[PDB]
């Protein structure tokens, strides 16, 4: 049972630094509200709100989802109902989960190991530590524009930093070799390193939602979440319950106009880690993906649709996984062993242990519903919590990948490719046989960016077998992997495109288009709002908005319905607004085009550049920095000198 502590309390004190921005995150409380979905426009606008209730039923209704009995997808592209944007975008489910302080249960009760199972899966997680941080180029310590440092001092001015970033990457070595010798404390108190994540909510503006035939009502979907009890015991006490999406009391309080059918949005917890903590990581997290990004290309680097609908087309089956709740699962023996593997391979003690820490943190609670919250969860004096994985840490998205790319590879030899197990006999020999399957230079294949993932088997011995897995991955009665659960994808789709099949139902004739539902949730149920408060736009959420018109032929017009859609869109929003759609985004368009070139018409901005600049989060899953013109990439981003990271680095590696 985790210890926890009142923000009263000395422990949780020590977490906010003595200034205004610090103390005022430690205490803040609940806050909900319409969000300016457009400029001049709430979420919760009468019209807006009517907009959606009748583009979402014509288009459901006109255009059902065509998808198979094994999730691939045909006909008009889309793989379910359009009800999404039914939400009160800025009005939360209630309340949010408490984060669970340790999954090692969750995992057990799930049938999920407590480590590699076989030396074989011992020797391929390894491989993968191996392959992933040897041989690393050092880059520069790049520093998102507008993000906050957390613990302890909760700045967000670029200068504080990147002077901050600086600092930490001299003492980090001294920091470490503190935790070493257990003194975390001191080591915190010196370098703010450690301490605690920062517990925030981010909205998911889309979440499912059903019509029943029987009822003629709504039905949002039931998301379950933790009270403190059940957080802070992993389990054992506490209840698991269901979390009241019902949007009614959005009238009695603030007397907003509710239609039938809308429902409050469903909140994903998110961390903050203590920058200094994670400056030093990040340092080396960035290099590792470069080294991946382009050795490993085949399985690792996504780009254009064409770019995935090439390495499928040579496939002779295709299977889109599924990971259910990855990140809470996410194993904490994977990051010792990933810890003992850079040891072995001379990795400097100090440099691990702060990486063994950062994934060991308590994290601080802030606020999960309104009167919950303000609370540390775990002592930082001595870090142990298993949260599983935390949204920010310096190498999440690699954390990810690490273990879910390995997991899937086994799940691969498990039931198709039994022959190959000859192949990996030794820490080298496994190795060759790793770095050869990440080039796709195999009979099975993966491209993945972990929890998303397609799974690919070429002509060959397996491939048989490879048709044995889709069907236990269909009768979804047993799990094929001891390591996290794993289902098909209802509805295939790999990074934001939907691999539509066609007659056959071949990987060959098949071919990747964008998710049209997607563009549905970015243009009507967008994550933030505006900002119009924010004066530096590089600043906000979403910097340049009107942008994503330019690209979304460039994106959307891949669809089979793209067009009828726009068209359906352009029509209802008559109904609602007597205006024009069209114009109106016409209108966004042309404003920012010319506000944005005080921070540098579009002739040179690529179709992604610009769906980046109207919404970054877009490097925080879907891209990367060499994906992005590097003059754009310096409106959204300031880096740390290379002179610094590279003497850092230097020290890291062997
Ligand atoms: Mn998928």
């Amino acid at each position: 049972r985790a210890p926890a502590f009142p923000l009263s309390d000395i422990k949780a004190q020590m977490l906010f630094a003595n200034n205004i921005k610090a103390q005022q995150a430690s205490k803040r409380s609940f806050k909900e509200g319409a969000i300016e979905t457009y400029e001049g426009l709430l979420s919760v606008d009468p019209r807006f709100l009517s907009f959606k209730n009748e583009l979402s039923r014509y288009l459901t209704d006109h255009f059902p989802a065509n998808v198979d009995e094994y999730g691939r997808v045909y006909g008009n592209g889309v793989r379910t109902n359009f009800f999404g944007m039914r939400h009160m975008n800025g009005f939360p489910m209630i309340p949010a989960t408490w984060p669970l302080a340790s999954n090692l249960k969750k995992r057990a009760d799930a049938d999920l190991a407590d480590g590699p199972v076989s030396e074989r899966d011992n020797l391929l997680f390894r491989a993968a530590v191996r392959l992933m941080f040897s041989d690393l180029e050092p880059v520069p310590l790049k520093i998102r524009k507008g993000s906050s440092t957390c613990i302890p001092y909760f700045s967000n001015d670029m200068g504080t930093k990147i002077e901050i970033a600086e600092r930490a990457l001299e003492k980090a070595e001294e920091a470490g070799n503190l935790m070493l010798q257990g003194k975390f404390d001191d080591a915190y108190q010196l370098h703010q390193m450690g301490g605690a994540y920062y517990v925030v909510y981010r909205a998911q503006s889309t979440d499912a939602i059903t019509l029943d035939p029987k009822t003629g009502k709504f039905v949002s979907k039931d998301r379950m979440v933790a009270d403190f009890e059940y957080a802070v015991t992993g389990g054992e006490q506490g209840s698991l319950f269901a979390a009241s999406k019902d949007a009614s009391r959005l009238k009695e309080q603030y007397g907003i106009d509710v239609p039938d059918g809308f429902f409050c949005e469903r909140r994903r917890t998110a961390m903050g880690g203590p920058f200094a903590l994670n400056a030093p990581i990040m340092a080396v997290a960035q290099p590792v993906r470069n080294k991946i990004y382009s050795k490993y290309a085949y399985t690792f680097h996504h780009t254009t649709r064409l770019n995935k609908e090439e390495k499928v087309k040579e496939w002779s089956l295709c299977v889109a996984t599924d990971v259910s709740d990855h990140d809470t699962f996410w194993p904490g023996w994977l990051r010792d062993l990933i810890c003992d593997e850079l040891l072995n391979m001379g990795y400097a003690p100090w440099w691990v242990k702060l990486f063994e820490t950062s994934l060991k943190l308590p994290v601080y609670v802030g606020a999960p519903a309104p009167e919950q919250g303000h609370t540390l969860l775990g002592d930082p004096s001595n870090p142990d919590l298993e949260v599983g994985l935390s949204s920010g840490q310096g190498a999440t998205d690699l954390m990810g990948t690490l273990l879910m790319s390995i997991t899937y590879l086994v799940m691969q030899l498990d039931h198709t490719a039994p022959h190959l197990n000859s192949r990996i006999k030794d820490m080298p020999s496994a190795c060759r046989f790793l770095d050869s399957y990440w080039q796709g230079h195999e009979e099975i294949r993966q491209i993945s960016k972990s929890d998303d993932a397609m799974l690919g088997w070429t002509k060959g011995r397996a491939l048989v077998g490879g048709h044995r897995l889709f069907e236990m991955l269909k009768e979804g009665k047993v799990n094929p992997s001891p390591y996290m659960k794993i289902s098909y994808q209802h509805g295939g789709a790999f990074l934001g495109d939907i691999l539509l099949y066609d007659s056959r139902r071949e990987p060959g004739s098949a071919i990747f288009v964008g998710n049209i539902n997607s563009m549905l949730n970015n243009q009507f149920s967008p994550e933030y709002g505006v900002q119009s408060g924010v004066r530096d736009r590089s600043k906000r959420k979403r910097p340049f908005p009107g942008l994503a018109w330019a690209s979304m032929k460039d994106t959307y017009g891949a669809c089979p319905i793209y067009s009828d859609v726009l068209e359906a869109i352009e029509r209802c929003w008559w109904n609602a607004f007597g205006e024009s759609y069209r114009a109106y985004r016409e209108d966004m368009l042309k404003r920012d085009t010319l506000e944005l070139s005080r921070y540098v018409g579009l002739a040179e901005l690529t179709p992604i550049d610009l769906e980046v600049l109207a919404d970054p989060n877009k490097l925080q899953y879907k891209w990367t920095e060499a994906d992005v013109s590097a003059n754009i990439h310096e409106v959204l981003m300031h880096g740390v000198s290379v002179e610094k990271t590279e003497r850092f680095l230097r020290s890291v590696m062997p």
